[PDB]
C-alpha cells in the first residue's frame, strides 16, 4: 500500500504535534518515494531539522529547504531536480499535499500542505498525497505566518520518518 510518513514540528522549541500525512504511491510513485526517503533520512540527508519556511495564512504552509532554509535550496533524492510526474491529483481543499517548483520540471524536496482550496495550482504543481492526522497541527503553524510569509517563531520538523 501507500507510505503513511510523519512530521514531528515545534515552534521556537516547543512541540506543536504530529502531522501524519499518505503518500498517493498509487497515483505518483516518483514522488511519493522522493518524500517518503527525504522523511526517513536512508539516503543521509531530508527533512529532520529543517523549516517550515514561508507561511501564509489563508494559503499554506511550506517547507523542504534543508540546505538553505529559505527557498533558494533543498535537492531530490534523485539529483537536483526531477520531472512533474503527473497532474491526475487536484487541489481540491485543505489539508492536500503538494510540490512546490519554479516552474515546470523543477521538482526538488520543498513541499507546501494547502489551509483552503487552491485549484489554481491544478496542472501547475504535483499533488502526491494528503494530511491523514494533525489538520490541528497545520494550523497551529499557521497561525505563527503571514501574509509576506514570514513566521514569526521558528518552526522545526524536530523528527521525521515512516509508520507503514
Ligand atoms: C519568506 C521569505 O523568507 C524566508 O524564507 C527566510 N527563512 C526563514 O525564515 N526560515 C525559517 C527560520 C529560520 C531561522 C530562524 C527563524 C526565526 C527565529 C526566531 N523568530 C522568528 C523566526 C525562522
Ligand atoms: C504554494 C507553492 O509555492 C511555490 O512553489 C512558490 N515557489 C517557490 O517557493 N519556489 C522556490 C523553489 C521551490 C521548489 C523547487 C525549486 C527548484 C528546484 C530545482 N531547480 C530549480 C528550482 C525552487
Ligand atoms: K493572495
Amino acid at each position: 500500500g501507500n507510505p503513511l510518513v510523519y512530521l514531528d514540528v515545534d515552534a521556537n522549541g516547543k512541540p506543536l504535534g504530529r502531522v501524519v500525512l499518505e503518500l498517493k504511491a498509487d497515483v505518483v510513485p516518483k514522488t511519493a518515494e522522493n518524500f517518503r526517503a527525504l522523511c526517513t533520512g536512508e539516503k543521509g540527508f531530508g527533512y529532520k531539522g529543517s523549516t517550515f519556511h514561508r507561511v501564509i495564512p489563508s494559503f499554506m504552509c511550506q517547507a523542504g529547504d534543508f540546505t538553505n532554509h529559505n527557498g533558494t535550496g533543498g535537492k531530490s533524492i534523485y539529483g537536483s531536480r526531477f520531472p512533474d510526474e503527473n497532474f491526475t491529483l487536484k487541489h481540491v481543499g485543505p489539508g492536500v499535499l503538494s510540490m512546490a517548483n519554479a516552474g515546470p520540471n523543477t521538482n526538488g524536496s520543498q513541499f507546501f500542505i494547502c489551509t483552503i482550496k487552491t485549484d489554481w495550482l491544478d496542472g501547475k504543481h504535483v499533488v502526491f498525497g494528503h494530511v491523514i492526522e494533525g489538520m490541528d497541527v497545520v494550523k497551529k503553524i499557521e497561525s505563527f505566518g503571514s501574509k509576506s510569509g514570514r513566521t514569526s517563531k521558528k518552526i522545526v520538523i524536530t523528527d521525521c520518518g515512516q509508520l507503514s
